[PDB]
Protein backbone atom coordinates (compact mmCIF):
# COMPACT_ATOMS: atom_id res chain seq x y z
CA UNK A 1 0.00 0.00 0.00
CA UNK A 2 1.56 3.38 0.81
CA UNK A 3 4.05 4.17 4.17
CA UNK A 4 2.40 6.89 6.94
CA UNK A 5 3.16 10.21 6.27
CA UNK A 6 5.05 9.05 2.84
CA UNK A 7 5.06 11.68 -0.39
CA UNK A 8 5.81 8.60 -2.69
CA UNK A 9 3.52 5.59 -3.50
CA UNK A 10 4.40 2.76 -5.37
CA UNK A 11 2.54 2.48 -9.05
CA UNK A 12 0.30 -0.75 -9.23
CA UNK A 13 -1.15 -0.29 -12.49
CA UNK A 14 2.28 -1.09 -14.74
CA UNK A 15 1.55 -4.95 -13.92
CA UNK A 16 4.22 -5.91 -15.81
CA UNK A 17 6.88 -4.23 -13.75
CA UNK A 18 5.08 -4.60 -9.70
CA UNK A 19 3.49 -7.46 -8.39
CA UNK A 20 2.61 -7.99 -4.86
CA UNK A 21 4.07 -4.82 -3.72
CA UNK A 22 7.37 -5.82 -5.34
CA UNK A 23 9.38 -4.62 -8.37
CA UNK A 24 10.49 -6.55 -11.66
CA UNK A 25 12.67 -5.83 -14.60
CA UNK A 26 13.74 -7.64 -17.78
CA UNK A 27 16.96 -7.12 -19.07
CA UNK A 28 16.17 -6.70 -22.37
CA UNK A 29 13.05 -4.19 -22.06
CA UNK A 30 16.26 -2.32 -20.23
CA UNK A 31 18.29 -2.44 -23.33
CA UNK A 32 15.81 -1.90 -25.65
CA UNK A 33 15.18 1.18 -22.97
CA UNK A 34 11.84 0.53 -22.18
CA UNK A 35 12.09 0.83 -18.55
CA UNK A 36 12.31 4.30 -16.82
CA UNK A 37 12.73 2.87 -12.82
CA UNK A 38 10.31 6.71 -11.80
CA UNK A 39 7.71 5.78 -13.30
CA UNK A 40 6.59 3.15 -11.08
CA UNK A 41 5.86 5.25 -8.10
CA UNK A 42 3.75 8.16 -7.72
CA UNK A 43 4.87 11.34 -6.45
CA UNK A 44 3.01 13.96 -4.86
CA UNK A 45 3.63 17.39 -5.65
CA UNK A 46 6.64 19.60 -4.29
CA UNK A 47 8.25 16.44 -3.87
CA UNK A 48 11.39 14.71 -5.95
CA UNK A 49 12.56 10.91 -6.04
CA UNK A 50 16.23 9.75 -7.10
CA UNK A 51 16.36 5.95 -7.31
CA UNK A 52 18.94 3.76 -6.87
CA UNK A 53 19.49 -0.04 -7.03
CA UNK A 54 21.41 -1.99 -4.78
CA UNK A 55 22.92 -5.63 -6.03
CA UNK A 56 25.70 -7.76 -4.44
CA UNK A 57 27.95 -5.49 -3.36
CA UNK A 58 27.51 -2.48 -5.29
CA UNK A 59 24.72 0.57 -6.07
CA UNK A 60 23.48 1.71 -9.09
CA UNK A 61 22.16 5.06 -10.07
CA UNK A 62 21.16 4.01 -13.37
CA UNK A 63 18.68 0.90 -14.45
CA UNK A 64 21.31 0.65 -17.51
CA UNK A 65 24.12 -0.31 -15.42
CA UNK A 66 22.38 -3.52 -14.35
CA UNK A 67 24.02 -6.22 -16.14
CA UNK A 68 23.33 -9.26 -13.86
CA UNK A 69 19.93 -11.43 -13.16
CA UNK A 70 19.26 -12.09 -9.61
CA UNK A 71 17.99 -10.89 -6.69
CA UNK A 72 18.30 -7.07 -5.69
CA UNK A 73 16.39 -3.80 -4.17
CA UNK A 74 14.81 -0.68 -5.69
CA UNK A 75 15.21 2.09 -3.35
CA UNK A 76 13.45 5.77 -3.70
CA UNK A 77 14.58 8.51 -1.77
CA UNK A 78 12.52 11.41 -1.22
CA UNK A 79 13.46 14.97 -1.42
CA UNK A 80 12.05 18.07 -0.56
CA UNK A 81 11.86 21.03 -2.49
CA UNK A 82 15.25 22.21 -0.70
CA UNK A 83 17.11 19.45 -2.25
CA UNK A 84 17.18 17.53 1.55
CA UNK A 85 15.33 14.29 2.14
CA UNK A 86 12.09 14.94 3.45
CA UNK A 87 11.29 13.64 6.94
CA UNK A 88 7.70 12.04 7.55
CA UNK A 89 5.78 12.70 10.18
CA UNK A 90 7.45 9.75 12.56
CA UNK A 91 10.19 11.37 12.37
CA UNK A 92 11.97 9.15 9.83
CA UNK A 93 13.81 9.59 6.46
CA UNK A 94 10.95 9.15 4.10
CA UNK A 95 12.72 6.36 1.40
CA UNK A 96 10.80 3.47 -0.37
CA UNK A 97 12.17 0.27 -0.63
CA UNK A 98 11.03 -2.09 -3.12
CA UNK A 99 12.22 -5.71 -3.43
CA UNK A 100 12.93 -5.86 -7.19
CA UNK A 101 13.61 -9.23 -8.66
CA UNK A 102 16.21 -9.01 -12.11
CA UNK A 103 15.89 -11.57 -15.11
CA UNK A 104 16.65 -11.72 -18.47
CA UNK A 105 13.99 -12.98 -21.21
CA UNK A 106 16.79 -12.04 -23.83
CA UNK A 107 17.93 -15.57 -24.90
CA UNK A 108 14.12 -16.79 -24.47
CA UNK A 109 12.83 -14.23 -26.85
CA UNK A 110 15.66 -15.39 -29.60
CA UNK A 111 15.40 -18.83 -28.81
CA UNK A 112 11.85 -18.41 -29.95
CA UNK A 113 12.36 -16.61 -33.17
CA UNK A 114 15.00 -19.33 -34.21
CA UNK A 115 12.18 -22.19 -33.90
CA UNK A 116 9.60 -19.73 -35.28
CA UNK A 117 11.80 -19.13 -38.60
CA UNK A 118 12.23 -23.22 -38.32
CA UNK A 119 8.81 -23.90 -37.68
CA UNK A 120 7.65 -21.48 -40.93
CA UNK A 121 9.74 -24.26 -43.30
CA UNK A 122 7.39 -25.26 -46.00
CA UNK A 123 8.64 -28.67 -45.46
CA UNK A 124 7.09 -29.06 -42.17
CA UNK A 125 3.36 -30.06 -42.27
CA UNK A 126 0.99 -27.56 -41.51
CA UNK A 127 -0.37 -28.97 -38.15
CA UNK A 128 3.12 -28.98 -36.74
CA UNK A 129 3.96 -25.87 -38.49
CA UNK A 130 1.09 -24.28 -36.40
CA UNK A 131 1.03 -26.25 -33.04
CA UNK A 132 4.79 -25.14 -32.77
CA UNK A 133 3.67 -21.55 -33.77
CA UNK A 134 0.64 -21.45 -31.41
CA UNK A 135 2.90 -22.41 -28.40
CA UNK A 136 5.65 -20.11 -29.42
CA UNK A 137 3.30 -17.22 -29.28
CA UNK A 138 1.30 -18.43 -26.26
CA UNK A 139 4.58 -18.07 -24.23
CA UNK A 140 5.62 -14.53 -26.20
CA UNK A 141 2.64 -13.16 -24.94
CA UNK A 142 3.09 -14.48 -21.34
CA UNK A 143 6.85 -12.71 -21.26
CA UNK A 144 5.58 -9.72 -22.90
CA UNK A 145 2.75 -8.40 -20.34
CA UNK A 146 3.51 -10.53 -17.14
CA UNK A 147 7.03 -10.29 -14.79
CA UNK A 148 8.65 -13.68 -14.31
CA UNK A 149 11.60 -15.21 -12.49
CA UNK A 150 14.79 -15.89 -14.19
CA UNK A 151 14.46 -19.87 -12.99
CA UNK A 152 11.09 -19.43 -14.66
CA UNK A 153 12.99 -17.78 -17.58
CA UNK A 154 14.87 -20.64 -18.12
CA UNK A 155 12.14 -23.11 -17.72
CA UNK A 156 10.08 -22.04 -20.89
CA UNK A 157 13.27 -21.91 -23.01
CA UNK A 158 13.09 -26.10 -22.30
CA UNK A 159 9.68 -25.71 -23.11
CA UNK A 160 10.82 -24.18 -26.13
CA UNK A 161 13.28 -26.55 -27.22
CA UNK A 162 10.60 -29.29 -27.01
CA UNK A 163 7.97 -27.76 -28.48
CA UNK A 164 10.75 -26.98 -31.85
CA UNK A 165 10.53 -31.36 -31.76
CA UNK A 166 6.91 -31.32 -32.28
CA UNK A 167 7.52 -30.47 -35.88
CA UNK A 168 6.96 -33.18 -38.43
CA UNK A 169 8.20 -33.18 -41.76
CA UNK A 170 5.86 -33.40 -45.23
CA UNK A 171 8.11 -36.11 -46.26
CA UNK A 172 7.51 -37.99 -42.99
CA UNK A 173 4.10 -38.16 -43.04
CA UNK A 174 3.47 -39.02 -46.50
CA UNK A 175 5.15 -42.15 -45.87
CA UNK A 176 3.12 -43.27 -43.40
CA UNK A 177 -0.21 -42.66 -44.86
CA UNK A 178 1.00 -45.13 -47.28
CA UNK A 179 -0.51 -48.68 -46.84
CA UNK A 180 1.19 -51.49 -48.57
Amino acid sequence: STIPGSAATLNTSITKNIQNGNAYIDLYDVKLGKIDPLQLIVLEQGFTAKYVFRQGTKYYGDVSQLQSTGRASLTYNIFGEDGLPHVKTDGQIDIVSVALTIYDSTTLRDKIEEVRTNANDPKWTEESATEVLTGLDTIKTDIDNNPKTQTDIDSKIVEVNELEKLLVLKLAAALEHHHH
